[PDB]
């Protein structure tokens, strides 16, 4: 359980984005029902009145939270990976619009999943902006929290794979546009009962033995990383 507070840009809070340039939901509840429009940006899709101005090569950082601000985060229970979509905000994240720019399963070295750093990032983790046309997007965040995965929702639906998915309203003003956005995946739509790393057993099968969901990363991208930016404790 699980929510976006709002975004630092190039290590600057842009202030409390929820229902602001977050499409927020009501609350911290996981989406599971991989056939449900709530896949797409979560139970309450509509636009919000902002959109956070950045350019190509910014640093733009997601703050999730728990209850409170830079609390405790999400449950230390809910191992899993960390992905970013971004689709033009023309879609309204219908069809095929979806483009990852980020994908983070688990990190051999320091044995820790990504919701793990994320917990010790204090809700922190950045992509930095690609280079794609100027004008307006949605930035798509999804943790998907494992504990319960060994089932599917589809066959047993009080477990199954759970989703927090949040959409951040972000414009993008100054980009040379050098790599133009493709098509994407739909959401709902990418992920179904079969596609790897939505059924996966974290308690009787190696993490190293886990591969998360497709589609992979665009070649356009220019990365990420979980960590803090900054100190919301001083905001
Ligand atoms: O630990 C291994 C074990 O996990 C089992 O699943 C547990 C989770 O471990 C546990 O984190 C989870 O706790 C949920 C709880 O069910 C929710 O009711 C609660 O919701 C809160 C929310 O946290 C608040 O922010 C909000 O204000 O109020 C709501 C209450 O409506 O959120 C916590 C997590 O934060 O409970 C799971 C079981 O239901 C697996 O089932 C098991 O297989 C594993 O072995
Ligand atoms: C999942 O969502 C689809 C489409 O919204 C819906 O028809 C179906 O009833 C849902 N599944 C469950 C278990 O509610
Ligand atoms: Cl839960
Ligand atoms: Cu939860």
């Amino acid at each position: 359980h699980t929510l976006v507070w709002g975004v630092w840009v190039n290590g600057v809070d842009q202030g409390d984005g929820r229902n602001i340039y977050i499409r927020s939901p009501p609350n911290n509840n996981p989406v599971k029902n991989l056939t449900s429009p709530d896949m797409t940006c979560n139970v309450d899709n509509r636009v919000v009145p902002k959109s956070v101005p950045v350019n190509a090569g910014d640093t733009l950082t997601f703050e999730w939270y728990h209850n409170t601000r830079d609390d405790d985060i999400i449950a230390s229970s809910h191992h899993g990976p960390i992905a970013v979509y971004i689709a033009p905000a023309a879609s309204n994240g219908q069809g095929n619009v979806w483009v990852k720019l980020f994908e983070d399963a688990y990190n051999v070295t320091n044995s820790t999943w990504a919701v793990d750093r994320l917990i010790t990032a204090h809700g922190q983790h950045s992509v930095v902006v690609p280079h794609v046309a100027p004008g307006d997007y949605l930035f798509r965040a999804e943790i998907i929290a494992l504990h319960e995965a060994d089932s599917l929702y589809s066959q047993n639906p009080i477990r199954g794979a759970q989703f927090y998915i949040s959409c951040a309203q972000i414009t993008i003003n100054s980009s040379d546009d050098s790599t133009p956005l493709p098509a994407g995946v739909p959401f709902p739509g990418a992920y179904t009962d079969s596609t790897p790393g939505i059924q996966f057993n974290i308690y009787t099968t190696p993490a190293t033995s886990y591969v998360a969901p497709p589609p992979s990363v665009w070649s356009g991208a220019l990365g990420g990383s979980i960590a803090q930016v900054g100190d919301a404790s001083l905001e």
